[PDB]
């Protein structure tokens, strides 16, 4: 819990870099526990690249690059979004043993509880920077949003 | 059951191309199943492309594009191997309703049972060809495996 105020730091900077671009603003990274040290930043690519997979927490797994499997076991990963099934997927494969969750007011899946049962750690610190750019996004590109998460 | 036959041999085309290109074996493609059009075939793009989330699920997937939510609600989604806790939760996350699997064997996540127990119709289809062709990755390379399933 150390650097959960640095991640969520990081990850919302992602966030709000994604929002200028024009894309939905979710953004995440990928801290080793031990160091605090980043291995990798992202956010939702969807607009940027015109791409179905790279959610901010996919984009960010991509951008820490291929990893030996025990490197993912003593990491956290943040995002600035509870995530949908598919990160959920994502930090469960790798076994990423912590997730923290910016919000969980603008969405939530199944997958925050899906996590904790798989025997991860979820945290969800409820920052309001995270609720308020995701809240003005849902606002004013619905379609977008919904696109986003499949609906 | 009508496109199934296609499905598989367009996802196993696709396992075969990324062999040839040096990576994991792995294919997809997902089809309309009102008229078995192919929105999009993919495979693993971890060796081509340095790729810690481009499983050929994932792959197939950024490879239809983006898509309104509707579209992939009559889908079906085939993949040369069972999968992995991260592809599961795309299919689940856009809500694809059909996965049909060309083997098992040489892996199976959780997330088969998973799908079935999210509403999902999972379909296993026992190919050889896609059997032998995996069962030859794992023998040969076991260290790149482990890797891309997080081990
Ligand atoms: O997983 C979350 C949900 C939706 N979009 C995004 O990028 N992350
Ligand atoms: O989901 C499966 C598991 C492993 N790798 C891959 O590409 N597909
Ligand atoms: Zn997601
Ligand atoms: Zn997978």
């Amino acid at each position: 819990s150390k650097w959960d105020q640095k991640g969520m730091d990081i990850a919302y900077e992602e966030a709000a870099l994604g929002y200028k671009e024009g894309g939905v603003p979710i953004g995440g990274c990928l801290i080793n526990n031990k160091d605090g040290s980043v291995l990798g930043r992202g956010h939702n690519m969807r607009f940027q690249k015109g791409s179905a997979t790279l959610h901010g927490e996919i984009s960010t797994l991509e951008n820490c690059g291929r990893l030996e499997g025990k490197v993912y076991k003593d990491t956290t990963l943040y995002t600035t979004l509870s995530p949908c099934d598919m990160c959920t997927g994502a930090i469960i494969m790798y076994g990423i043993p912590r997730c923290v969750v910016g919000e969980n007011v603008n969405f939530k899946s199944k997958g925050e509880k899906y996590l904790q049962t798989r025997g991860h750690e979820v945290v969800v610190v409820d920052d309001e920077r995270c609720k308020k750019i995701m809240k003005q996004f849902i606002d004013e590109r619905p379609q977008d949003w919904f696109e986003d998460i499949g609906e």
